[PDB]
């Protein structure tokens, strides 16, 4: 029950497309750059580590099958070198970090947000509940047991990705847990300055809207024909900004498609002035409408009492 | 998280019926033959070392009692000479070996697959979970603690025996462990082309399908009367082949009852193109259907704090 | 517990693409044709009534957004004239009917199999558990409450669609309810001879595999350019046949893409001989592996105690 | 805690082979025969209703496959007319009845003992925990949740079938529930005196040992050849007697293969004199040896929240 | 895994009552008798060496206190002359010997079975797990550390005393260790042919049943009053016989309660023919019922790091 | 950590021998008598409810057989009318009660101390750890999980029975739990004054010593002969008294073999003056000597997941 005051940073950038190793070091450089200015929280746009699958939108599924190979080879398993590097970066600069990636758990990929701690440990993970229009060909669905809210030294943190903001049930689920600071991860194509502002208004929290940008090498490796190139050249871009609990901006929007970072002074004490008006899960409720939030871990196959098997060594035999 | 390339061998042959030592030397010779051609994985047909109990299918239980004696005297206990011979064979040719036998563990027999490692150590064992129609008179059942998948230098290996392929729960248990190369041990009497191809399709794996053959010297001791002989003369044969992740053959099927070996170049990186379509334990899942894989060791009688007792020697007294 | 003998027909045909009104009358004529030869059970290939969304495979999502308009307009709602006419046809010929169609319930489309009694009543419905690679764009997912198996005058009927045969948990769910006759619905593109035969072997049932075909009028509207026409020309067709409990054909496979119907004589008494060997949900089970089948109805929003409100008419006011 | 005194009847008889309908009326008239002499508890030999499958012991499994058809057709599903008739008979004569039958649940057969109250209700069921030898071809296995002991007006009742008396863990499971009267169901082929006498001595209970007999009409159909006839003619018969808590007979044993009934005056007060000496699950125990008894129900597929579904009748459409 | 063939001797005799030094002479005199006939295994009755405490059954606890004096002073300390004389008797005749005695360890008496190798070394010991009825006033209890099964050159040997055969958990502990030849020590009073015969079939072992006899000189010291003399004259005598794995005697038992020895040709390989039928700890097991066997040594006071302390001799001081 | 002051009562009385119903009402009237004088804790002598088995000491086991019947029929099961009456008595007077009885659990009797709360609830139970010389024919042993010390409004309470005071490990186990008030249950025959005072001195507690008395009606049914009558006439009686933390009496001892109650004012503040001197489980300890207290529940058979099975009523069938 604390109301801290800190400095936040929302990073707008693009990775080295479908190259995990280079993206990790670029992310570490960005973390160091943002922390050097005094940020206590750093957020990254979306699917930042391997890269967002734009190929899934400009070709038929059999064409997407070619690049699914490269995306699969560059995924981020939870015990991995990429996570070790990002943990080192988070601890070195003593900042919370929220970086999203194409996690793989078994034989399938998922889109996850990995949360780190000034101590450098992975405090949680959030999987996307449903994939968007063409993301359904790439990532699987999540579960209700992976929508955490972390009580930390900088308030109750949380986040959502892309069109998770247009589903009122997720808004209610996050409001139930008393979120105070929100990280909104977006790609560049979709319209994001209306969902994030409304989320800030309705849930009464600061929102760090982060968006990605398009590089030339991405287009070179993605677009094969001229029709694909001229179709992909018409994709718009998303903006990066920080919003207050009332929905008005509190920072300076990153000016254009160029790389940049937006800083703001977040005073969690200010959300109280707006909890006075509307609280959807509190005083501003009706007994007729309710919600069920089942959050049991529900993997397809549950394994119990797994023990370690012995090996009869060559000397033993 | 590796996707190697290697050469696989699927051995088709028949043992010296109900004679352990002759079968063991034959197995070693076959392993050397397969290795001399460059194979990195050698798979053996079924119940190979003593021989498959065909007597149980062509006579009443009191007739099968006569041959249960000979089968029992030729069983393979885990510490034994046969296992050390196979270990030497595996280490000498630096190949993985998957050979099945009628394991003896205590008072009765079990059918097990033994997995050997290029260093010559028995990396694991797998017991059949349920004996087929007439095999219920010979072997006991296995457990869930003995369905391992080995993460090795040539991918994630595994296997099942005979009609374990027609139990969907075993398919789910194996798929939940992310298996990539599968060994399908079959005898000669059952139809095995549909089950193996479907398994390859539905688990996205390379399936080494191995089957045994009949010998006249076997019929000399198995069949006693002319009715038994003419009944056993109608048993169909089993084929040997290697299938790709899509179920289509990638090798040359062994032509006929003739003893032989089938070779293929297995590239584990080709399963990624098919995880894109279907993944039963991953993205292709529904929250309403689930599974419980309880894999605790469940022997009939657990012994704790096993101790070695003292002996008062004749000199001592 | 009855074991009837009856004649069944498997229909291979294609509709008037994306035209519900013509497709319904076409299906009625096909039902009359099948019933005039003595068939007591008529099955239909897949997504028959409006047609299968082939456009989703040969173009990027923005190209599919246009054809989604026409597909949505021609969808089937349960209280509609399509069901009216199909029920009339079923009662007229006193036969069971299994027709698949793109049902719509609310603002979203689903793919369902509709079952009609000889009296003409819609005895049940079954939504596809999860769409395949490219149909994720078009249809939503079903739930466990919609996997019925119907006890009828001709056995225990049931059915699945397309790749629901490659999900072992679906096989177990259907088997646990003691199915006897299975209707497999396929489109032409995918390989279906292995999945259906394996399903027949594993579940010990008669499988009526039905597959659609490509019309020349469909390519007129689906293919807009030459790079799409040449690609769509390479889509292979599917086969239609009826299989016995052992996976061996019991009818004459429809010879080619030409529209036709396959007839077979089904003797449900024959499944008992093959329940003697294997019963995955019965005696051929293990206690370490078990399945959970939660069949609670789970819509997103549950509406309770709804009533018919009153409206004050003009004369009243 | 009550120690009643009553009269018991142990029945020696054989059914009309594989003729469930006639066997049921035979068993009913036998219940009236036993009750008209004052018997308060009636027990039947084993697998009485359809008939014990002797065909599995005198031929190869491909020959048992034929008679499995007839056995399957005559199996007893719990909601059946056979149970209706047996309940009517039990209520009519106000006696406890213990009848064994080849129960069928789904697609598989099981061997069960059905217990009926004097009120006519089915108080419990007990499935055999493991089939013996050739029985494994016919029946599945039970579980731990189906080993009940019933507190009744005539003491604590219970029972086991055939070789369940040679498994010490079954003895311990029954002893831990404080059984007082035991019904031992036996076929005629095995040696039953020693096992039942030892069970009576070790568990300190009265044992009603019932055994079946061979009819000529059974051999006229089971033995197809002369070798099988001469082989089956050598099967020894089983005895029928009632034993005391000390293993000494307390009734005149049924003399020979002739059908008959054995009567005894059971006085459950007498077991106290022998609980004085030994009580394996009580004062005669050691802390180093222990037993684990898991009584959870373990069906292969668990179904939750089953709800009856609606059908849109013809008039509605 | 060896299956030898040898001759076994089951000795029936009575000791010189409560005279340890005189019974040890008789024991050796009887080992020579059996060995000179070709016996390779000699078994003796219960509490043979000092004598069995019959006084505990025919008088109140204060009358028994007088005779506990004589029994206590004739107990067998493990390092003692009684064991030295029996140790050299085994090596002199090169036979295995199993002799029961009233061991004393510390300040209390225990009932133990001592096993001697053909080389004369005490290979193991087995304490009774629980005294029977009146024996509770004389002997303490054993533990799980004292239930050994010896792998020898004549099979796997084991033993139990008196009512340890009626405790089903004791049967499972020995069966868990794969015993093949059993020695059943009984005194005269109890009924033994029923528990020992069942143990043969329930465990598939040859059983050497040895029993004691009543002497006239035993009744002189035991029976004081005439009321005791007539009561002690109604004690039924035991029997000595050897049973096969079938449960049927293989030797002509001793003619009566005189002194004699029974011989048999034990062939261990034929226990295989009965492991085919039933194996409680192996293939004939159900996962619901299991047992725990904690075989840690559990003395009341555990001592560690016992050392040697010096004595300062009169010369040193 | 409270140190209350209250009044305690130690009861000397005898029950109506082997008659539970009369003994219970006698106990209730004694509790009322004690409470009417202000007593806040009432303790009862030994095995009170059915009566102590004196027959075991004056006759051989076959004579004790007869009276074991009457003892068994009068045993106190935990859900019984005797416990209901005792709880009613305890709540009606609002006093703590400690009563010993021959509990039965299953087919075996146990000797237990039952503890009741001023609210009338059975707060705990304590089975005797080991039965005395002739009590071994009657009662079984307890375990380590049934040695509780209850933290109450009148201090920490506990108790032991008879020769459990001569076992130093019991003293240490009670000391480790910080007992403050102790109830020593004794029968008449043994010597009790020396052990109770030593327990008080060694554990620094107030000891309520209670003992029984021989009645004339008991000898009529116990002593069947004159040799038994004159022998039983020599048994010496016990003493009832209350001792301080130093073994010095703090109350007037009940004079002779007469029913009576001893009253004392107990001030638990006085144990502090004696924890100053010695505390065996505390500051007065040595690292060389240690004790293990394994207090897991160890019933012979453990039952898991017990559930209530359904019954099909007559109407349903």
């Amino acid at each position: 029950s604390i109301y801290p005051k800190f400095r936040a940073a929302a990073v707008q950038a693009a990775p080295i497309y479908l190259n995990l190793e280079a993206s990790v070091e670029k992310s570490c450089e960005l973390i160091d750059e943002a922390a050097s200015n005094g940020a206590k929280l750093v957020a990254f746009p979306e699917a930042f580590l391997p890269g967002y699958p734009w190929f899934a939108f400009i070709g038929h599924p059999e064409y997407t099958r070619k690049f699914y190979h490269e995306l699969y080879k560059n995924a981020v398993e939870i015990p991995s070198l990429a996570i070790r590097k990002i943990s080192e970066a988070a601890k070195r600069n003593e900042t919370y970090v929220c970086i999203s990636c194409s996690e793989k758990d078994g034989g399938s990929l998922y889109l996850a947000q990995l949360w780190f701690n000034p101590n450098g440990d992975l405090i949680g993970k959030h999987r996307k509940m449903r994939a968007s229009v063409a993301e359904r060909l790439i990532w699987g669905d999540g579960s209700g047991s992976m929508m955490p809210v972390f009580q930390t030294e900088i308030g109750n943190l949380g986040g959502l990705m892309c069109w998770e903001h247009q589903v009122p049930l997720d808004l209610m689920a996050m409001n139930a847990q008393n979120e105070q600071v929100h990280v909104a991860s977006w790609p560049g194509y979709f319209d994001d300055e209306i969902s994030s502002r409304y989320y800030a208004i309705a849930t009464q929290t600061f929102v760090l809207m982060t968006s990605s940008i398009y590089t030339e090498e991405m287009k070179e490796m993605i677009c094969l024909t001229q029709e694909q190139r001229d179709y992909f050249e018409t994709f718009k871009s998303g903006h990066t900004c920080i919003y207050g609990p009332d929905g008005e901006p509190i920072s300076d929007m990153v000016p254009a498609e160029t790389e940049g970072i937006a800083y703001a002074e977040i005073d969690v004490e200010r959300v109280i002035d707006y909890k006075y008006y509307i609280d959807p899960a509190g005083h501003y409720s009706n007994q007729s409408l309710s919600m069920n939030f089942n959050q049991q871990p529900t993997p397809v196959v549950k394994k119990l009492n797994k023990q370690k098997n012995e090996v009869f060594t060559y000397e033993d035999i």
